[PDB]
């Protein structure tokens, strides 16, 4: 029987519910279960494409960044089905009643919208063969946008039967220094609101400025009709330790028993060894061309890399005149991420990284920038540009034709720098872009020394996917967003390679 | 400054809020104000077309039947803009965010859905030049489907300023015979729920099995923070007296003062004279071919007619073997309404009404039935039928090509029975049908004695709009639904004529 | 393990929750369980003495009339402990904190007031050796006066463990004739309010103008998270059939299983036979001197009597010039109940009943009235009166010294009319009065023919308890309220005797 | 017309509502209004005597410490009537219904308890001739203990009419460093709960870890239906500046206009000059014999004193072997406060302060300790003690006979050290103690050099009120708690004198 663990938030948002969901899911995987995670975003937006970073799943769905957390903690490919919104649900039901599919019935929030919500939850869990599905409800309990979702998950208790559903609630326990006292009132009120929509939480996670004492934890239990052993503290601490400490506190065992599952000692060797590496062995500083959650998967990628290279990575944020030497001193690498509203400054950094032999990695726009840079100062195409930043450029080396989305096959040219990192001839990488290297200028660029180490069969295409130079210690650029597939258990090669050269340059 | 009177319902629905809205609006018109009414239906259906009768406005919108009440009490043409639903609102906002119109913003119920709601209310009121707009909120206060609408109307207090908004709340006051006591608790709780969403009602209307005593009314006032003079009883009583009694109780004056309007004695002569006629002068019984709210506008039309002919009309519901003579004894007229799932029985009644010279009126399907009937037993086209009830008939006198919606121009053929009733050459009537008289069979039908007293220039067309026979005392059929435009101040001619002949046949 | 069944009410009061509580308790006794009932009255009054009738328990407590229902259905003596009020609870806790018993703690509603509430519930159940205790919460769910009590009973689920508590909720399902439809919305909202204070009802009882259809019952179940088999109808029907029909519907079995009790066919022979007698065999009409719930136990007593005498009793309410003959024609008995504000009219009826040999029974004041009457027109003590209605009377045959409360021993004088009815020499009867027969006038009254068939040893006393006359077919008066101990399984003798003579007089 | 400003708290308690109430009241006094403050404590305790410090008013009432804040900010004597509790209210109403004062009525929370609450508020305001009364509701909005009080203050809007009541609500706006963002959700929810009990706050005060930005303040306004100009920040900052900054923000003007009062520039010279002194001119450190809110009035007294002596006072908390010299180095004074559970250690400090000529001040127990000390090592009465700490002492110099409460007249012996400080012959000081100097030992103590500089005429007495020694630079002890009357506008002499000598000893 499939088990469902619902996680809601109260008092205030931003208390790390995404990580909580991710960590609980990992704790369940470490017990040998087939797990999946679903993020419910109560906003009216159909998806996150009109929008913090927008994560992209293999199927091309644009989603909330929590999906990326879930993928990294579960080491699992998710899909559009794992990110539910108010817009999707309402649009879906509305179009159905327009097609008369409800057979002249009067469609209401309950049960029509709620039925749609539960159906989507079950559908994705099915397709993903999940034994335990962790569903995180976005927003804060109380706001009206979450009501249809709260009623939907509440109904699961009856639908699934005894022992197959569990409700966790994350809340804030303010700490007042003046009085030096913890306040449990907000938690009490939030739980009362939950009960008001018909839900009694089984487990409570408390987040506070300081770790929550058992005395305070026992108080919260007494006033929320929650067993003391089911109240936990969620202190501020390397995100990789989160699942470790939660397991140590008993959250794993708690969820396990409440779900009617025979206890299974969890294998947390990976996470332990991961945090182990996280005193390192070395420490290199790389520069990122740009002006936090906007680069979450990017930063995580550098993290994974640092680990594979038993080395800590510091990140200096360079915001791109010729006053670079300083901005780039004490740095062993330059990374131009995907993007915007001004590109010459980066075109400058690419130029610099290229002539000073500083490890370089351009993602999406970062690749197009190196190409614009190469074309100008090497291929001799003055004013070369992307039609995105100059529609009238005489040399549109980057032109048209978020269009390419999700996984796209990339064919790696043998014996290239790109081939060394992947060690394979073909791989899939996720896309989200509308501009590409102009086919017409590809001949001339290679004649000048620009290497096209990757292209796509299409899906559909035949476009350039990666560029490099046989000539600097490390100069690579890819059109896709390799960070999106990067996982702590499997770092993205471009970043592993980039970090390596940064260590060699050190 | 435009005034807004919002009317909500509590405890239970079906207490006559539509009539309350209509009556208040009429009381305001009798004071010389430009008024309009808006019905908010919280269901997810975009409109009422996938669905009680479905009213059709002049612009072709399919709406809740309350619109028809508003049109009849206000003697005013309304539009799709006067019937707001959850589907419309959400679909509208969703499509806007898909077109990026929200400029990368995160769309939420508040303020995006609520802004859309208020915008639609103001838009329609503008186009209709309303000085006072009465907005009725469907559903019952408390259910979650109404929350976005309750928050939207609540915001009007602040947006419109002091003296420009008023909130009325209709509730049920159960009466327990055993104890012989009135119960005000439900009202108290409902008002508390309203306050919970931020609304304090200014006026309360109490509906009970028996009229509500001032003692009970004064109690409700004490426990709802509502002035005693602002608590009224809504007893069961001819619907036309409703506005009269409400005015007599002081509801008119109350609304007037709360809105900051100098008192104006209302001119209720029409309604008074209307109820005056409603001991009549005569009394004819007509038969309606069919199996209540499903024929609301139909029945109202007969009501208006009876009034124009200073005569009361009884309605025997005939559900169509040759055992008609009985079913049609003591009756002076036969009416076949628009429709379905079986038509031969009506084809029989048309046949009967035709050979026994019994006043006949067919609406929509009722016209097509007389044509099928004529074609068979007069034009000699055995098995003649509409392709709607027999796609394989050898003589599809009624075929294809709710397609035609709203007002369509009808050209009345001079000196016909149809011309006598309308006394004009051209008029507009509202449509809602997909089947029409087949052009190919029109020649042969007239040669047999069937008169085409009306057709349409199109919009688009050239189709038959009305049929009759120079030969029986009254035999008429129209493709449109003339009942939809019928108002107590202006009865629909086809029904006025139909009732007349019924009196002559008497 | 002791089981607790809590019964709450929603929407409106007065739906017969007292009878529901009584009936459920009887259904449980018919299964061989030791049962007790507790009435919680949320008003601030300490008890019902400052106040519908005020019932008096054997220990002298003045309580709500529901206690009398419980005693009659359970055939059980209850005590002050079975009627809990807000005043008692708060006064109790307040006096405790004044005596520092809370050890310098800050006393709050929760847990101090709530602890007091649960403690009183358990205390009484203990003393009464109850296996299943039915607790009825007065008032309507939602009002703030019941909050401390709702929180207290809610806590019992956790305190008592799984299978030992059950929550029943009685609500109103309005019926609208116009629409001819049942409304379940109020029930839905009331249940939502219950959930808001943390309670999910296990069983729902629906009360409506007409019996509630399974269709409506199944709807309520769907929208209240209550199993369909746990939703019952509480129709209007002889109160003695109530437990019968509730058992037939499955309420007995339902409660049984939810409490984890092996099913036990109930023995409902008594109730069946009782309703059996209730087409009678005869039918006598008696008159009650007075101007409904005010005489509940009185009327029940006549009911019990009628049953013992296989005869139906009609009650003509006589409100006491010499125009009695009419007021007392077609009547075979006169009863002057306890009381007031005017007594001469009754003094007249006593006079009449005495000279016309009409069976007479005076309770409390009714006895004192016969004595005033005898003293005047037989003992020749002009102006004889009670100092309660004439402090200056020259012959205070009734004087001072609700003072005597509860059970008081009565010694029946052998071979008297009072001895024939009780067939015993000594019994206990419940009191509630301050005025007594004046000792000084007792000698002279007997010399005139007034028989003192009962007195009290005291407790404390030596006062007259009953009077009669060897001379009329039946003339009896008691100082106590024998109706209070009258039970359908054991009618009160004075009433059994009174009804008998009424049959003989017939 | 009397104005009422109600102040409630939400989200969590302890945000400084007492100071807020005090500060607003002072801002109103600085405008020339007659003001008073009332503290409502929802706990069930009748008063604070069974209990943070317990403040004592002139009439002998034992109250919450907020009363002391109000007295200090308003420079006004308050009474038991200014501290309302749930116990008082319920006990009061209960005793009234027991005396039948409600005339057989059924007493309920509403309106009986609520009527009692409003009556007490108005009664005290009357007796205190208040033009504007500031009422602070203890507890947090939402908890059920405050419901009767919230309903009572809500009713004032209707009772007092337009422009005479204003509602202020203090809430917490958590600040999350990780996100570096302010959270307004809790405020939104708390305001929604207030609206749920029928109250819409007119003004909001926001308390956060960091001052609240106008951006956040404007957001809160948008989501609480509160004008932006009526939203203020309550930052952490000398408590005397509080009223200054609140006035600078516009809170004074805001309250003024909402109350319909013509603006009046406030005279805040005192508070300004007070904070002016608070960089001082000097700085002495005194020791307090003991182990925070427990000594609030005590500490405030030292504060007032420091001000009168243009000097800052540091407080070293000495917890009383002969290892004093250290514990008392760098200190210029010793203060033994009222109290307990162990006194020898203090007896030691008194001894030390006496032989080393260190300014000493004993309050209540502090005086009795100096007497026990004197009697032993000067009067030669070995084992001398108070029967409170040794019922068997052979020399009970302190014995019996919180008994003496509130203001008691003290007669100052001319030309004494006690006379120099007060400069008057007679004054009133507040008491709260049961033990007194034993009359029998007074002769012998003076013969040994102990000076009785004060006694009481009684009320009732003739007991010692103060002791000193002509011989050390400053050695004083009083039986009363002079700190209770100490106000920043009028420091308590004993403390002014004590601080002076501490400066001289410096």
């Amino acid at each position: 029987p499939r088990k469902y663990v619902f996680i809601t938030g109260g008092v205030v948002s931003s208390l790390g519910k995404g990580i909580l969901t991710s960590s609980l899911g990992a704790l369940l995987r470490a017990r040998g279960y087939r797990v999946t995670a679903i993020k419910i975003d109560p906003y009216v937006n159909v998806d996150a494409g009109t929008m913090g970073e927008v994560f992209v799943t293999a199927d091309g769905a644009e989603t909330d960044l929590d999906i990326g957390h879930y993928e990294r903690f579960l080491d699992m490919d998710l899909s559009r089905g794992n990110n539910l919104t108010t817009g999707q649900v309402y649009l879906s039901v509305i179009q159905k009643e327009r097609r008369g599919e409800y057979l002249s019935q009067t469609v209401q929030v309950i049960p029509h919208i709620t039925d749609e919500i539960k159906e989507r939850i079950r559908k994705v869990a099915e397709e993903q063969k999940a034994e335990i599905v962790v569903v995180e409800v976005g927003g804060t309990v109380g706001d009206i946008e979450s009501l249809p979702f709260l009623e939907a998950i509440r109904q699961f208790r009856f639908d699934e039967g005894e022992g197959n559903t569990l409700y966790l609630h994350l809340t804030l326990v303010p700490y007042l220094e003046t009085s030096e006292e913890f306040k449990t009132k907000p938690t009490q009120h939030s739980v009362a609101t939950l009960r008001g929509v018909g839900i009694q939480p089984d487990i409570l996670v408390l987040r506070s400025a300081r770790p929550v004492p058992e005395e305070v934890r026992r108080k919260v239990a007494l006033f929320t009709n929650v067993r003391p052993g089911h109240v936990f503290s969620s202190p501020t601490v390397h995100l990789y330790e989160v699942p470790l400490l939660l397991e140590e506190q008993g959250l794993g065992r708690a969820v396990e028993r409440a779900l009617g599952l025979e206890a299974v000692i969890p294998n947390l060797s990976f996470w332990q060894e991961a945090v182990r590496v996280l005193h390192p062995e070395r420490t290199v500083k790389i520069a990122i061309a740009g002006k936090p959650d906007a680069y979450l998967s990017l930063l995580e990628a550098l993290r994974h890399a640092g680990i594979k290279n038993r080395a800590r990575v510091e990140v200096k944020w360079v915001d791109a005149a010729a006053d670079l030497d300083e901005a780039f001193r004490d740095v062993s690498g330059i990374l131009v991420p995907g993007g915007v509203r001004g590109i010459e400054g980066k075109v400058r950094a690419a130029q610099y990284a290229r002539e000073r032999k500083i490890p370089y990695l351009g993602i999406c726009l970062g690749l197009q920038i190196a190409v614009i840079e190469f074309a100008r100062n090497v291929a001799g195409l003055k004013g070369a540009n992307s039609t995105e930043f100059d529609p009238h450029t005489p040399h549109p080396v980057i032109d048209l034709m978020t269009m390419r989305l999700g996984d796209w096959p990339m064919r790696i040219k043998p014996g290239t720098l790109l081939h060394r990192l992947y060690g394979k001839e073909e791989v899939l990488e996720r896309h989200r872009h509308r501009y590409e290297v102009n086919p017409l200028y590809v001949d001339g660029l290679e004649r000048a020394g620009l290497v096209v180490s990757a292209t796509t069969p299409g899906m559909g295409a035949g476009l350039v996917e990666a560029i490099e130079l046989k000539d600097h210690p490390f100069f690579l650029g890819l059109q896709s967003h390799p960070e999106f597939k990067s996982r702590p258990m499997r770092p993205s090669p471009p970043f592993v390679g980039f970090v390596e050269a940064a260590l060699a340059y050190q």
